[PDB]
């Protein structure tokens, strides 16, 4: 009797689940909104510095219209390589944001220390990897880590929370290129008998300079060790495997659930009901990033709430108004949401003007829900990469290009208003007086935005 | 010199023959019509009960408009895995019928006694597999079978015919859930010395209980003797196939005699002009269900000519009507053609007019055609869900749903009329006086069809 | 740590790498045009006779509108088995033709012998492989090769030149069914003491006949030898490859040098934007087939600035027209250009004037370039197979039909003017007084044309 070759299996939920972290795709947690887990573990928050200028060249006639296919592979072909030094040293990508990415390595907290030995090692790895034009940061925090998962019935989002969150990106944006730098707590729970450090100004946060091993030390045989506190490490006859994931069998419940964090249009192409090539393009859009800020954005219970809160009616005007949200997360002393006008079939004239109705919308909105203290909101419009980032096993469809940083430069340099760019302005059928033209602030990472504009909107204020 | 990697390749014509058995594949006969051939072997009509519930539950809002998707993973995921062990122990499978299918072992006279105790394990097997919502029942015969290849210069259709292929039809009906039962002529055949079963009442079928191996027995050394009465059981270098056909290499007359078996939209796929998603859908459509009963149903010499000449008049109205012929098989006394109206690219309105009219068009031809005794027809109309079910190496284009069900127990329960649900009555174009309401019959199978009419057409008759 | 699979990668960068030979895709020259090289190789010239009659019978009702994909893939199928031949013993695909091809073992001066006598034992092998309808062909050639490379600033075309060039077209054009046959040149240079062959009458070229390996001889010892010589061959890790390029990697300056090279409506099939389907097709276009005769067809310095001059105004027209470049080569004492009208995507009517006028425009043009003695244009309309022929890892677009030959047949018997045959005639919106009938000439290698045409043009000549 025969043996024959069982051929891997690429189920649709497979398929899905490479959109989605362990966090979320083991988690089987209430389906409640808000839902809030707490856990200890270690963060990593890695940077491709360079990608967003790529970006801008790549529209240009030498690339003869073929800019976006060209972007996504030189892009993926790094970050795949990233993607899969994380998930060797048993890591779990969280998510990606543009060219960075986030990933978690979650343990009890007695093991802690010999884990972020774990996650330097990874680290310096992956500063070995890498036209000569683009570097790699990276932060590491370490501590207790609080998720939040909010949504309506037909869908999902998930964030990270807490302390060690905000450290991780304190971390990253200090780092110089190539370094790797640790938070405060995370060098106050490592082992200082193997990581050398260097002190950085002004800063309780440091350095890593080398790994000093002991004397009897062995690298395999210390991760085995630490490999007994991970759940999803692939092993035995799954070793060859990049992500236990890959062995998801079809489970109608399971895949309902998954489902719901993922965008309707790349469910269509999972379904093959759409060409791949679709959803990578260099296209016009308008992004909104809309910045909630809470008294203590590190408190989960409290901030739980109102995120759901704001999350409803956010999705709902984004829906009226043509919109989705591209992703969320805890920056700029809140809870960001990344909106854009414009995504494959979302496509209208007065997407400006929309995209300024709905900012509005939202801005009025948002401002009124218990504990949120202010609402900023940054508009933006111009070319922008849209596509799915990553590795076969785990990637995201993400937005990059310099408007998606001054929008998010916008919110943050212009804190309780809405503001909007030139293109926006221009481009809007909206009256000039509903407008201010601002003063221009020097604003980290960008060159020059031409004039900016409050949206100040219907009637007068004075 | 190097010895490269030898890729699988994936020509059209392994791609067809995907979708048929090596009856077909391998059996070269003439392209005369009717062509008759006679054999024995021992069948296995295996049956899923509950996916057709399921399929109702699929159309439900918390599947998110992706119904199709999830049914035809799940249903794949269970099927694939008998598929994998009919094809592992040797078998041929024939055909699927929504979700159940009938496999064969074609073997010399003298071997039917081993064989029967090969596919008793195979079926003991099956049974072992398998929300907690479904179960198998599986049916088995043994003896002489016909087979019969009908059709025009384009298309062609086979069925098999004979006391075993009726005989497994009703030992698998009396399966209760998970049970093994044997024709009377299979347990007449069979090694007794190793099968145990036990009586059913009112039947002379039996039920298995159990193998007992005799005291010095290998089940592989007995398959491998087994397998030298299989002629295409993969072997050697091709040990690692699930199928000899995977190795099917170019060859035009073979490709335009297997294509014509095959529906067209399923060929566009196969030739990369249609993306795969597109087949496989939960959609409106009309069901007719035409049933040709014979006086002698087992005798192919006298059958087949009357089911060839009813197949050149029912498959010319069906394109005149817009309907397709998705599977031919014998049931009820006879030649049953499931028969379907709305499949992918051939939506209409007045679809539901259009099934009754060529219903009563195939209902006055068949009636006068020799040898035909009666014709009765079903016809329903609802969302059922169509699309390919089974293995990557062994699958075909089915359609499952409560409706399906109803118009093929209709066409059994109100015999020598056509008949139709109130879907179809309440939906078509045509007066009420060409319909007549008739008695609710209690109906196997069915638990409220809500009112039946006969479609009594034009002239009246009284 | 695990070590996980390393799925082979499929970037865009090998999928078009797959369109090229290795003397491009790893040639790093100048971006300049005109640009030549000059080295020294064996040529084999291979030939299969009797695809061009099967496409007319792939037309035929018995292949049931599937005719383009049943003889796409046994074509393929095939051809791929010669392909990987080539490939195997270490030769680059320079370019296919129709159901031909060119292949190059490019190495230095002294190592011509040893060479010539692995691509003879190719040959041998190839001659080996092969309804019982189709011979094979092969032409052999060895000595000094130019290329020429030219093209404007987003497309690019190479050819090869020189007297070894035009010796591997006579020898195959002598070769007799299953004939290896070699030039002059290369019977000169070639292993005499294992190269048995037979005179070809009123020829210097022979005829092999059989390798007369001797006494020590080991021809995988011999080959490990010459394979030190070939810059690209699999090795090592990468022995079980077929190609280097297989290894390729994102690199977007390569993949925009490399693009240049294959048309818009390929990249759009690799990129995952159209179906694979949609490139084979039988179909009814407008060959114009445009020869370039010079003094010295040999002299690539004096002939690149010319074809380059041409085929700037070439390209340009055919773009007014509505018509494509399908492939250029040394033919006819001259180069030729194999242009299409009626391709993927551009469809017209009066697409048979349009492909007169234009072939008249390319006429009056090239005439007048400098070292251009003569230009003949042959214009023939009918049902033509157009798709991607070759081996996954190499393979092209080509087009072949009998309409195909006919215009290449008609611009050679029919030098210095514009021909056309008579469905062009027939269908084109012109009137009759701007063509003149000819006298029809027995043309090697068509049965019947019909009747044949000069297209005069408008102003009256006399
Ligand atoms: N695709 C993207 N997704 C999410 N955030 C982005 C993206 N592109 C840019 N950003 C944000 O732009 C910000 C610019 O300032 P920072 O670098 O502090 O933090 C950066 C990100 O949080
Ligand atoms: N693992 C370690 N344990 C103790 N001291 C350290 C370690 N790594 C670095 N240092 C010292 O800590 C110092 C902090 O300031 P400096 O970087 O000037 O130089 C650093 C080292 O001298
Ligand atoms: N897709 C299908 N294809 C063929 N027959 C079907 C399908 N769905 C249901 N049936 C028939 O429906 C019948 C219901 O009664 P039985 O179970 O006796 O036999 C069943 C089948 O023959
Ligand atoms: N292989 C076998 N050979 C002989 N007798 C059998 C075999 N299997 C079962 N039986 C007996 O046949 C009987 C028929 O009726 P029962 O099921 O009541 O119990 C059954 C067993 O006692
Ligand atoms: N697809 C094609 N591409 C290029 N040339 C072709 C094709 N089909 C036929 N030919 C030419 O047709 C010619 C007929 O005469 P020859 O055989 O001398 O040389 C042949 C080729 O050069
Ligand atoms: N490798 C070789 N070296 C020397 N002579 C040869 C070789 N191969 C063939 N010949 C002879 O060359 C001859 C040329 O004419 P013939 O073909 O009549 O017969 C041929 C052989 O007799
Ligand atoms: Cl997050
Ligand atoms: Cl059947
Ligand atoms: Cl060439
Ligand atoms: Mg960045
Ligand atoms: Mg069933
Ligand atoms: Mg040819």
């Amino acid at each position: 009797m025969n043996t024959p070759k069982e051929e891997f299996q690429d189920w649709p939920i497979v398929r899905i689940a490479a959109h989605l972290p362990d966090l979320i795709v083991y988690g089987h947690f209430s389906p409640e909104r808000p839902f809030m887990d707490y856990f200890d573990g270690v963060l990593m928050f890695v940077d491709i510095s360079g990608f967003t200028a790529m970006t801008e060249k790549f529209s240009s006639a030498m690339y003869m219209d073929r800019g976006a296919e060209q972007l996504v592979e030189i892009l993926n072909y790094h970050i795949s390589a990233i993607v899969e030094k994380v998930l060797i040293f048993g890591g779990d990508i969280l998510k990606f944001a543009g060219d960075a990415l986030l990933a978690l390595w979650r343990v009890e907290r007695k093991q802690l220390k010999n884990i972020i030995t774990v996650v330097i090692k990874c680290s310096l790895e992956i500063h070995g990897l890498f036209g000569l034009d683009i570097r790699v940061k990276i932060g590491l925090a370490a501590g207790h880590i609080s998720m939040l998962v909010f949504g309506d019935e037909t869908h999902s989002h998930f964030l990270v929370i807490g302390q060690a969150v905000d450290d991780v990106r304190l971390a990253q944006n200090m780092a110089q290129m190539n370094d790797v730098i640790l938070s405060p707590n995370c060098w106050q729970l490592c082992d200082r008998s193997m990581i050398e450090i260097e002190s950085v100004p002004d800063q309780r946060a440091v350095k890593v300079n080398f790994l000093k091993p002991p004397p009897n030390f062995n690298f395999d045989e210390f991760f085995t060790k630490c490999t007994t506190f991970m759940h999803y490490y692939p092993s035995g006859e799954h070793k060859n495997l990049l992500r236990l994931a890959c062995t998801l069998k079809p489970d109608p419940e399971l895949e309902m659930s998954l489902q719901k964090y993922v965008m309707e249009s790349i469910l269509k192409q999972i379904d093959n009901k759409q060409l791949q090539g679709y959803l990578s393009e260099l296209r016009p859009v308008t992004i909104v990033f809309v910045n909630l800020m809470f008294e203590d954005q590190d408190k989960a219970e409290e901030i739980g709430p109102a995120i759901q809160d704001a999350y409803m009616h956010i999705t709902s005007v984004l829906k009226i108004f043509q919109g989705q949200i591209n992703k969320v997360f805890m920056f700029d002393k809140g809870c960001s949401f990344l909106c854009v006008f414009g995504f494959p079939g979302e496509k209208v004239p007065d997407e400006l003007t929309h995209a300024l109705e709905c900012a509005m919308d939202i801005f009025d909105f948002c401002s009124q829900v218990h504990k949120i203290q202010t609402v900023s909101i940054g508009v933006a419009s111009g070319i922008v990469f849209c596509g799915i980032v990553g590795h076969t096993v785990r990637h995201e469809y993400t937005v990059i290009g310099q408007k998606v940083n001054l929008a998010a430069r916008m919110m943050m340099y212009y804190p309780g208003i809405v503001t909007c760019d030139s293109v926006t302005y221009n481009g809007s059928n909206l009256p000039a007086y509903f407008f201010k033209e601002l003063p221009k602030k020097v604003m980290k990472g960008v060159a020059d935005s031409g004039p900016l504009y409050q949206y100040w909107g219907r009637t007068e204020k004075v």
